[PDB]
């Protein structure tokens, strides 16, 4: 019942703050906070300030140290009215950070006090303009018991300490760049602390401080050493140095998200941090990199240049997500992570595209604008920013990012702002290509093509569509850089051009329908569509399985090469869910696996490209093919295919996996993608003649000396249903049960286990000892796996999935509304799913509709869903 909010009814704030002195007297029960604002009147003089505030106990409000009689609280609000034009504010009030299990605001992580003021955080700590475009300069005081919490931390440097009777104790922190308040954090607690520096290009020294919990230090060095690498990239990549003296990151271990950009102080949920070779895994790892990275880049993308409200989340999330992967891509392997990407995009993000809670990147209307965190505001936000960097190129990108920073540096600005940046500093034309921002669904392009022999002509034809969206009746053509490549028969490229000029091979799609004709083509070409998935589409084109095969062997690009491979299996996907539904086995042709042993077998591939193609659709990707998904037959025809792959290719297999053995353990990238190719090798293996895989796969389990090889063989025991299977996964949770992190991948696994009787085991684990409802990443490794990476369990045609879902979103509703609301994401998707699943599912969503303090967060997607 909270009224939804709209981007068209932005106004300038009738006040503003310019600093805030603020003191914590901290205590886990009651924490009394003390706020000292500076503040300016900007619009009428009869306008009251309306401060935000959520569950605060109001002690005094003084003005000027006056104590002021002309306020009212109201809903979510402190509303002061009769004020001067220039003014000190002071409140004083009250919070509770042990009550606090949404941890949203001031809260507690084990024995540590902590902060997450993203989005509208600030307002459960004080009552504050808590809104983006209002920027003031924060000190802050922290006083504490000393023994407790040695260690108080706040964004900036330290300017002041002291100590109190009775075992207190404070410091003082102030940050010198006006921020908005939902970058202010606070952590007190006891940490061990890993330290180092960087020293930046034109000589800035760095102080680096890692803070995790006791006895954790043994697992920090991977972390420190990739916020110096993206420190070092920031500079090299895009000529941005860190402006302040101290960069701060601390690991706390009950986090909703997975890490926040606070200015100079991050606070990290503790999976992205802590690492070590028997601990973490070889994406673990990368994935530590990526998420460091990404906060990194936030010091300029997001705190240097804020958002002027939050339907511009895109602006700092879209282009800090390009950041990361860019920065991910250059250290690494570009292939695999734009294959990696594109996964998520088709499987994971078409999906949301295509649901009740479709949103263009920048929202027109929210409810709960913590539910705005998603796919489509970062993954395709980010696609939107890679299309920019295609039609300008890098060094034209670089200059609209230089211009960006010139004008709004120290500001809050929008997704306009940024777009006419880009237009002005290259002198290319955005105005068409801003209705990507404005227009949610994904669009589908259909190509044909015709060659002319008697002119040496290749022309294709290109059209698009959007369909309707349950959020806009009404779409349009989108500008469309669709980039092409032409083969001849040899495998060479074809220059493109069209008489006597050279044609740009990044096509300019805008139209409903055009045609593009390119001349001197000297052969039937086989084209590449779309090369290194250009825009966010989806691609239709009649290919023939060997144009496909051919592209595997001769794309230039690796990732049209996969790409090829995907499109490939896509035809024999959907024919043989077809056929499961008819109630017959798997049919494949054999021109089809003999592609795949050219793979295998082929010496000069990278193996990095090599694992990915062996490496099958997901059931998510593989969902994302139908209209109505069928996610059973989608299961059973995943693991059919592999065991039709892992019979015909065993031999194959098995010596690729044997030649890419490796006796030492390095996170370096040719080793990381020979493992991959190995374990993605083990994967067929496993599915292979059962005692031969039985073998193979324990032995691994056993002989691992490092996480990723040992958990890939768990991983397939568990998919295979191996003998080996129990005792293997009774090992595991002997050996690591007091290890939340590691447990959490166990959770997964058993979470998604294709075992006859998954529910009843993963309901059994509420009770496990390494199981608690109180910690989101437990949480989400065993209950939201389950939901979302088990679909064939979930919709379980008896509807104990929903059941299941619905009784821990019950309690998930009123304990942790963020953490439910991720939950209930398979539940919103029912009209993809056959009648009587949707009748299913809309009782279960109806019976949630109707809890007692049903929160603003279940009740958006709710609604949207049962509509
Ligand atoms: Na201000
Ligand atoms: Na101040
Ligand atoms: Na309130
Ligand atoms: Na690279
Ligand atoms: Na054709
Ligand atoms: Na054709
Ligand atoms: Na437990
Ligand atoms: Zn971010």
């Amino acid at each position: 019942q909270p009224q939804a909010k709209y981007r068209h009814d932005y106004r300038a704030p009738d006040y503003q703050i310019t600093d805030i002195d603020l003191t914590f007297d901290l205590d886990a029960q009651k924490t009394v906070v003390t706020a000292v604002s500076q503040a300016v009147r900007h619009g009428a003089s009869d306008a009251p300030l309306r401060l935000n505030g959520e569950d605060l106990k109001l002690v005094s409000v003084h003005i000027n140290d006056e104590p002021w009689t002309a306020w009212k609280e109201e809903e979510g609000a402190l509303v002061i009215s009769n004020l001067p034009e220039r003014f000190t504010l002071k409140i004083i009030n009250e919070i509770s950070p042990a009550a606090n299990t949404a941890l949203e605001g001031l809260y507690q992580s084990g024995d540590a006090l902590c902060t997450q003021c993203e989005a509208e955080g600030f307002r459960h700590i004080t009552y504050y303009l808590d809104r983006p475009d209002v920027l003031a300069r924060f000190t802050t005081k922290i006083i504490a018991d000393k023994i407790k919490y040695p260690f108080l931390l706040s964004n900036g440097n330290r300017v002041a300490q002291g100590e109190l009777e009775n075992g207190r104790h404070w410091v003082q922190w102030q940050d010198p760049f006006p921020k908005p308040c939902y970058l202010f954090a606070l952590v007190a607690g006891d940490f061990d602390v890993l330290r180092d520096t960087f020293t930046t290009r034109s000589g800035r020294e760095v102080a680096l401080e890692l803070y995790v919990d006791r006895g954790n230090l043994d697992r920090a060095p991977w972390a420190m050493t990739s916020l110096k690498n993206s420190m070092k990239w920031d500079e090299e990549r895009f000529g941005l140095e860190y402006d302040l003296d101290i960069y701060m990151i601390v690991a706390v271990d009950f986090f909703n998200a997975g890490a926040m950009e606070n200015k100079g102080l991050n606070i990290f949920n503790s999976k992205y941090v802590l690492a070590r070779t028997d601990t973490a895994t070889d994406k673990d790892y990368l994935d530590i990199e990526r998420v460091i990275g990404h906060e990194y880049f936030h010091n300029w993308t997001g705190n240097r240049v804020t958002c002027r409200d939050w339907f511009q989340l895109s602006l700092k999330e879209g282009l800090t997500v390009f950041r990361d992967q860019e920065f991910s891509s250059d250290l690494g392997s570009r292939a695999v992570n734009r294959i990696n990407n594109v996964r998520t995009m088709r499987g994971l993000q078409f999906a949301e595209d295509a649901s009740p809670m479709a949103h263009p990147i920048r929202p027109d209307m929210v409810i709960e604008m913590n539910n705005f965190y998603t796919l489509t505001v970062y993954e395709k936000g980010a696609e939107v920013i890679r299309m920019i960097h295609t039609l300008l190129g890098e060094e034209n990108f670089q200059k609209g990012m230089q211009l960006y920073f010139e004008r709004h540096d120290g500001s809050a600005a929008t997704c306009d702002d940024f777009v006419q940046a880009m237009e002005d500093a290259s002198n290319v034309d955005l105005s068409h290509f801003r209705r990507w921002y404005s227009q949610s669904g994904t669009p589908i392009v259909t190509v044909k093509d015709d060659y002319n022999p008697e002119t040496e002509q290749y022309t294709l034809t290109i059209s698009q569509r959007t369909p309707a969206t349950p959020d806009q009746a009404e779409k349009q053509p989108l500008h469309i850089p669709f980039a092409i490549e032409l083969y001849d028969n040899e495998g060479k490229v074809i220059p493109l051009q069209k008489g006597g000029h050279p044609v740009n091979s990044v096509l300019n799609v805008t139209q409903a329908e055009q045609t593009f004709v390119f001349d001197n083509v000297y052969f039937q070409p086989v084209p590449a569509l779309l090369c290194e998935f250009s825009a966010p589409v989806k691609l239709e084109y009649k290919w023939s399985d060997q144009q496909l095969t051919f592209l595997m062997r001769h794309a230039r690009n690796d990732f049209s090469r996969w790409d090829a491979a995907q499109s490939l299996l896509a035809t024999y996907i959907k024919l043989n869910v077809a056929r499961h539904q008819q109630g017959q086995p798997l049919s494949l042709p054999v021109h089809v696996a003999d592609a795949f042993r050219a793979v295998l077998l082929d010496e000069k591939i990278d193996p990095a490209l090599a694992a990915e193609i062996l490496t099958l659709p997901s059931v998510n990707e593989m969902a994302e093919l139908f209209d109505i998904i069928d996610p059973i037959a989608i299961a059973e025809v995943r693991e059919a295919l592999t065991r039709t792959l892992a019979t015909e290719l065993a031999d194959e297999l098995l010596a690729i996996y044997n030649a890419n053995y490796q006796s030492e353990y390095r996170v370096e990238h040719e080793d990381i993608a020979k493992r991959t190719l190995r374990n993605a090798c083990l994967r067929f293996l496993a599915f292979g003649e059962t005692h031969l895989a039985d073998v193979l796969v324990s032995k691994q389990f056993h002989e691992a000396n490092n996480m990723t090889d040992a958990l890939a063989a768990l991983s397939a025991a568990v998919a295979a249903q191996l003998p080996c299977r129990d005792a293997l996964m009774q090992e595991y949770d002997d050996k690591w049960h007091q290890n939340g992190l590691v447990m959490d991948k166990w959770f997964i696994l058993q979470a998604t286990s294709p075992a006859a009787n998954v529910l009843e085991t993963v309901r059994g684990l509420l009770q496990h000892r390494s199981f608690t409802m109180s910690n989101p990443n437990r949480i989400r490794s065993l209950i939201g796996a389950f939901a979302g990476s088990n679909p064939a369990a979930f919709h379980a045609e008896d509807g104990s999935g929903y059941l299941f879902l619905v009784e821990m979103l019950t309690d998930l509703n009123s304990r942790n509304p963020q953490v439910a609301s991720r939950l209930i994401e398979p539940l919103i998707r029912l009209k993809r799913y056959d009648a009587k699943r949707q009748e299913k599912m809309r009782a279960a969503l109806e019976q949630l509709k109707g809890l007692e303090n049903l929160s603003g967060d279940l009740y958006e997607k709710i609604t949207k869903a049962l509509a």
